[PDB]
């Protein structure tokens, strides 16, 4: 019944990557452990400390065999548009990982973050290379997401797994 | 059964006017008449001159009595931002009426025009005083919608009311 | 779930076509546009312009590879007794196009139109070559559906299914 | 459950009559004894003797406390144009009783007559002064109707209610 | 849904032909026309006329292929005890035809004409040789059938079904 | 669950009494004991002696308050012509006690002696002052009653209900 | 629906015949009569002649090809501990025909006599060579069961059934 | 959902106490323990050493406030015939306690011991004064129930119940 | 129905033998007689004789072709931290038999000794050479269990099972 | 339908605190912040540093209006014993907090973490004044909880609370 320690939902959705439209299969990135995120929109007066912190230090997960995902239910074409607009102006600047885009809110749904308000709430999900939830991290509220923390955990998995 | 003809579905919903957040309600709009439409998406490539065009000839629609109102399914944050985008560079500039945000999908669901993708078809909806729906254009592909058709439309409907 | 984007129901009925009795199967038409209107009733006091007009003007329509067809709840033999009445009598006279039977309102039913007084409202349904509903136009009331209008959707349809 | 033993269905319909519309109720009509009749369609190649028959004779109904009621499911509007049109070119002439419109289809359905073609059947029925159903006669084909016959089972229910 | 239009419902049941108990199968005469009529009761106070001038006549019948078969809810004794009753006595007489006994009361409820009392009303079909329901007539009073007017019927629907 | 034992089911039903019609209730009875018989059908060529054997002896039972009750599934009208033939030409002759009609098939349902014929079994029932059921016999042919052990069963149940 | 004209519900059960437990089937009794009768409980301190009166005539059954059952809803063990007490000390003294124990009551139930209270009514029932009911009594209450009647009632079915 | 530790299912019952007929109620037992036993069948083959040592040693039960109370589905009148039977001639001889009929199998099914062959299990149930469920003895099989061995858990269950 | 005289409901579970972990299986022992009881909770301020005193008599089980078994809801890993803490200070010391962890709960649920709290009752069930559940002892309170009695019911069950 | 920005389930139970037996009601705490967490089962051979840690550095959650609740399905009288062996030997030591009996499942399955083999997963839940639950962690596998990371992501609820 609980969602960690079960197999991953899986889910097929536009995202933004190197500033270009794809589809993204989350079982593709079987052979490599996942850093799955949702947080509730883009645009809003909210620093977006917790996305851009992942994009800066993206070096270090690629070099554990591990990919980063950003989901909310906003459309490729409005992740596109807050890629573009500039870290002083309220955007993002370019970005390092995908931003996959949940516009039936199907995903959300799935992992158990959706809101009765049509968001996500803010959530961390890490999944092994044979695609079972190991972790999962759900705030209701806008405060830290430490990086270091989250690297911890996952080199913590990594470890007992090997 | 058919929505034109019917009482038009009731929303409570965010919207954005004068670059400021505002709850929106349908029903307090009773005694103008109200031309609602439906577009996709923020900030596509397609070049906004269903939503730019109508902003530019508000004055028109103010002056025989009717309000205008834009719906997607983006939030309220999305329609801020593509707002405070200069037409040159892919934006709306200043909008002369509320552009509403079916966030929840909700609106969209309630006229017939949510689609299997999660967004709504091109259609425009003309709401008379008391509430009815009295036209329905719904449109599957991005062309050019005719300002001055709309308008025609409304004025026959109008007519039509006071005799 | 909308109607719009999606196949158009098919059906198979009686219909008036050069003052004859014949089966029409909306799905034959697959390679052409169809221009498919719906009107509430035959032998009404209202001009039937929205009807007269797409006759005088159906080369317009054939010369860009389009049919047209009207429907209405009325028999074969009620659109037979108004196509031989003349204008000047409150009539169609000589019609262009077939004139579609939607006795058992099987049709009105399943495009959205028909009411609970058993007529269809005033409506117009673009569907291309592959059989897909592009465009919907519906009215409650009575006045001008612009032919020009209905012409530029049609062309604007036609100028995006090959670019 | 038989229809024939039972209180007559109400109806609220359209009619003509004098050539103009009018609202009929069947209940309005307790007092008198109905005659009701249901044919198939107007401005059919079916010469109308079972309609014009009853019109032609109306005087010898009216004198024995007797309504008249023809009904079939095409409009208000195909009742009149067919009233309008000459015996002589296939229409009924000036019609002495009320054409009823079933255009819902809810009196040929209620009185047991409807096809799945979505027309009555031939159907006569007398109700009598309280409304019950004495007499009910159905014909899948077309042939003469005895007005006399009629006329003998009329009065024949006359006769055994007065003693 | 209508009886008339529709194959006659068939059935198995016991009968007195020539004063004798046989079983009569409906479908067995299928090649023939067959005015089957309904009566409520054996041995009333109405006099018979409605089944005995079919026996009298019976030859004009057979002369234009066509079974006549009377059924009532009593049972076959009951009709062979009124069969062998003289016509002064309240009886029938010889009969020249099959009175069949509906005794469960199935023949009845399958045409549509058992009563809450668990009779039949007085009611006549006309089935033609494929076994489909042509016509009906059906009273809820003794008013008179008239044989003359059932001859007149069916001849006329013969006269039909050949042209 | 067993009839015998309960409450008999109470019936209201036409019935023959001195040549003539009337309505019996069972429950009118209280304070009598009632022998209710039932038999398959009037006017068969078995001797009808389980009912004329009763008439005959009538009396013995009338003096010790106890009323006697025949039904079967046939109409009071073939009771009554039963009744008034003479028991050489096959009927009862007079009849001293009621000669209940069962024509729904209600009584013989509810004592649980309807068969899949549409007829009764032959079964007889006591029942006491108090509208109880105290016996049944039950019999599937024509073996004989004997009204001596039907007599002396009833002096048995009248003996031990005052002791 | 009625036990009476059906095929007798079979039981397997214990039972005591000549002081031993064996299981009787009901179904190896066919090629003879058999007369099946049920009486409440062992050991009461009603004098058991219904079951003494038919052991003392066994005779008289075996010599017509006739078996005798009886039934109770006590025990084997019960059975026999009766058998065991002499008829002055309110047994049975030795019996000639088998005594059922229908100790789960399926029996009782299966032939309609089973009461709320958890023991059978006095019931008979004579089933025929193929196992067809052909007669039950039954009683509510205790009195003297004639013997000889139940061999009228036998006979008088062995005689219907040889002709 | 366990027997054991819940309140003890009530029961109203006929039984034999001082060779008459007495109804039991379980809960006017409150205030006393009781040790409530189940046994299969009166007057069986088996010594009923399980009953007669409750018998005999009666004094030790009644000294320490505890009613003792046997059941089997067998009638009251059984009971009695074999409590009136010596133990030498297979017998219980005088019962110094209330022997229970258990003649429907509720208190069998009640207490979760009614086998499928319509007997209970041999099986032993201690109440205490509050009308619950303290223990619970069930064995297929017959061997000895130690008196010991009850009146050892009893009084375990008295010296819990003060400390 | 009842769980005495059916086959023993099988279950997999974790156990400690030897103070080492085994999965061990109910019907792996067909062919021994098993002793299988159950005890609220480990570590508890109630002495565990029941437990011990088996323990400490395992000898004279093993001798007459038995197994023990102990089931509590309690975890593998609590039973072996209370095998491993000295008689002295509140545990076992070593235990001659396997310590069934019912950490599921699904055994105490299938033998019907599971209550609301969470925890099975004191109960013992006797399983023979074939699995059938010969017999059932259960307590609601906490009384020194007599293994003297115990294992008489087990010869007793032996003995009855070799005659 | 999401647990956290819910309302916390209620429950009523036995814990041991202070080596004695007592009935805990989660809403008793109200007025108060509550850390309440879940491990599988007593007396393994896993190290118990999760739920030592809060004990030796308890003092710090008293000190900022914060209570601490350890819940596992073992029955108050396994959690007592637990906490009377040692460390050394397996044991818990002294502890300063108290200890839930989940003795029914209904606490772990009400809070989702309960697995079909009849044990919690590890899980944390910080649940506010009012009751209602701002945060959940939920491991599949046994590494470290962090006290730290704990410490901080409840001081930031707090911070944005008031």
């Amino acid at each position: 019944k609980p969602l960690v320690g079960s197999v991953a939902p899986d889910f097929k959705a536009q995202a933004v990557f190197d500033q270009e439209f794809q589809e993204i299969t989350l079982s593709k990135y079987r052979g490599k452990y996942v850093v799955l995120f949702f947080y509730p929109l883009d645009f809003t007066f909210v620093c977006p400390t917790e996305i851009t912190a992942f994009s800066d230090r993206y070096k270090e997960f690629k070099d554990i065999n591990t990919e980063v995902l950003g989901v909310s239910v906003d459309s490729q074409f409005t992740h596109l548009a807050w890629i573009q607009t500039d870290r002083k102006e309220g955007g993002l600047g370019d970005l390092a990982y995908p931003l996959v885009a949940d516009l039936k809110k199907e995903i959300s749904k799935a992992y158990g973050v959706l809101t009765e308000d049509g968001i996500s709430l803010r959530g961390l999900f890490i999944i092994d290379k044979e695609g079972v939830v190991q972790h999962a991290t759900i705030n209701n509220l806008a405060f830290g997401r430490s990086v270091d923390e989250t690297k911890r955990v996952l080199q913590a998995i990594q470890y007992v797994q090997s």
